[PDB]
């Protein structure tokens, strides 16, 4: 093999070269960077006039809303939260404006947790996310992966990779 | 797994995260929100000069009309109600103007009840909604699902999902 | 045979003609020339204000970043390095501007080493570069070749040649 | 690179230039200078016979008026303030006079605050400034940029830059 | 080939022509000559009553002003310097006078240094000169070329050549 050279010197080290072991999600372009996610968090927090005691509760339903309604909604719209049987409405402009590059990449930070919620739902009655009810997904084991902000990593079953290709087609 | 992080703190809670259990129809974009449905109700009520004693009766036939004539009609038109053998006419502009985002989403609040009416009809003589007589649906058990404002949830038989895909194609 | 002639004289020699034995990568247009790589190295070094003691470490992650995120990114963007659990951000404009003719050819100097890193990763948990998770590559032995700046030489297995044709299609 | 030279000596420090980091709005010709704004403030104060206890209230209504009626009005005209349900009438020549170079540049000092007021109005009922209701702007998210005295800096989203080009055309 | 001839004798050495290798900027008409620049320097120095200890600081702000406000301003105007938070006001006729042929050609001597300042600003927050924010330049990499007194030589990337043609159109 040949290691990169510049003016007769190696430019890629020898020890740390075979020691750097990052995580796939961290250095991937499918999700927004940590700085971008932080900016989106406070911008949404400042727009809704919510403190640090109710904001975690509010963001629980936004992830659930994006499971069943996607991550590319109309800006001039609203997304719903339910406190009991009442539909509590929130403006959707702050969610999208302050999300860079796209809301899907920002929502991709919720990929791991969103499967836990769907698996919970798939313990009482069959629950299939709408994103999979419009692309004709019949499997009941792939319901945990039927949201548009899912991150495909090197831990995803092969059937799921084919399903997302079929879904997005 | 990794839960969303912002400035070294979890932003998705731990207990209410695995307790929020909404209903699919409530947080879905296939139907208008409760506020939107309320606005459409009074706007139509105020346009027809009807009180709270005949309006429930009038809206019974509007749902039946939309079963057999769809939810995307010409605004400058009329929809018919039958009191005995006489065709009582109502303007159709108030139904569509005041419906946001679309009349189909507003009519989607009648998805559950519209199946009860069709099943009633399918107890004396075979009744197939027109929306299914123009897309060549031959099954007699799918007649209860042959209206354009049907809501596909995680309780719909798999054959029905294929039928609507075939119908809308 | 006929050897090139000009004014009644051979113009291709006889001894050194059958002695010149270059290497395929050196005289190939799939990678930038040594002068071009040197210019890109110092230009990136001068833009980041880094000496000759940390620059080899920084370029380790840029190669890893290009494995999972390609070699044609948006100039007005950033690429991430991880020191522990923190995302250290670098501007991406110096990487692309000063790379001639393209960053893929400049990154092609890292083709040999990038396989060593992937093979390392493929010793603890299955690691498939993202560039192969979006083109539906299922083989686990071709993971070492699933980056866009791979150089196809006369040492590459035949299956790999077909895979890259299928991947790039 | 080459420095500017005069009689064999450098004419630029290039050490304080590294220090020199002015703000874009301060050294821009899109807004009047601080001295010009001070002249306009006192002259308007002297024309309306108002002290330093009601003038801050007075200029609150002037900024809102320029949002909905532009910054190029007739000199022989009036601008309206509302105290309750009554229209308080103010002469408009004191505004369009003593405002150099133009009233738009003087009004550009209110660009930041004018967006806070618009974002306030877009929390109860949809509010689009009349400047955007005559140029066919159908995106309510861009309502915060629909005043002619908006200042385009290097913090404006790319959407707003295209919208203003479309509006001013 | 044919040499220029006069009375049966060559009029060109063609041995010193091989020696003659001038710089493109030096013998270009896009910038004022050295004598013209020296005249503009002393005349501006004599007009502002400033010595040789503060003038290098003074011209630092003038170059930045021309980046964001162009090199064709009104003679009966002022250009702003910032010492801290205060706007220092300077007359602008001493600048647009004693600057022949044009101020742009005089300002062209700062083309190399003006890019260093812009590249400095594009290290903390995105900074695009106002010259490019009014001509719809959406590429932040080309921010280093977004001043009207830029000199196009045979070292400018092909991107910048097309951008300036698009901008000046």
């Amino acid at each position: 093999m040949r290691m990169p050279k510049s003016k007769g010197a190696t430019v890629l080290n020898l020890e740390h070269l075979l020691e750097y072991a990052p995580q796939q999600i961290d250095i991937s372009n499918t999700r927004a960077t940590q700085s971008q996610f932080d900016t989106w968090y406070e911008a949404v927090q400042l727009a809704y006039d919510i403190g640090e005691t109710e904001m975690p509760t509010v963001m629980n339903g936004l992830m659930v809303w994006c499971i069943e309604n996607g991550t590319s909604p109309n800006i001039n719209g609203v997304w719903v939260m339910m406190d009991g049987d009442e539909q509590v409405e929130y403006p959707l402009k702050p969610i999208v404006e302050n999300a860079k590059p796209t809301l899907r990449q920002i929502m991709a930070h919720f990929s791991d947790v969103a499967e836990a919620y769907i698996e919970m739902r798939n313990k009482k009655e069959p629950y299939m996310p709408r994103y999979g009810l419009v692309r004709n997904l019949r499997d009941g084991s792939l319901a945990r992966y039927a949201f548009d902000f899912y991150e495909v990593t090197s831990r995803t079953p092969v059937r799921a990779r084919e399903a997302h290709i079929q879904m997005k087609a």
